Order: structure tokens, then sequence, then C-alpha cells
């Protein structure tokens, strides 16, 4: 289901960002990749500086294939 989906979402966000409020760059290109998420470069140069759960789970929503 999608909401089963957004608890794995969130419960990814706290292991890769360590239990953080906001996770860096490199680990957020760790975690939507777990996810089969891949951007583009510059959609990867277009994220914000700060990325906060609230963001992420708004960009999984968006980019999450669901056939697969």
């Amino acid at each position: 289901m999608a909401s089963d989906m957004e608890e794995k979402f969130r419960e990814a966000f706290i292991l890769f960002s360590s239990c953080s409020d906001h996770i860096e760059m490199y680990k957020f290109f760790e975690l939507m990749n777990s996810f089969g998420i891949i951007l583009t470069n510059d959609e990867k140069a277009a994220l914000p500086n700060d990325i906060n759960m609230d963001y992420w789970l708004n960009f999984a929503k968006k980019h999450y294939n669901y056939e697969q």
C-alpha cells in the first residue's frame, strides 16, 4: 500500500540521516537510490541545501515507482 510505503520512507530517513532532522546531501542520494529513484544531474543540483523528513516524504511520493 501507499501507507505501507510511507512508513518505509520514514524509517529509511531515520536510518540514512542517523536520527537527525536534516540529511546530508550525499546520504540523501543513497536514500533515494535505495528506493529506485534516480535523479538527473541537474535535478540533484536543484535540491535545497536543507532536506528534512517532510521534504523527503513529498519527494518520495512524487518519484517512487509504485509499479515495481
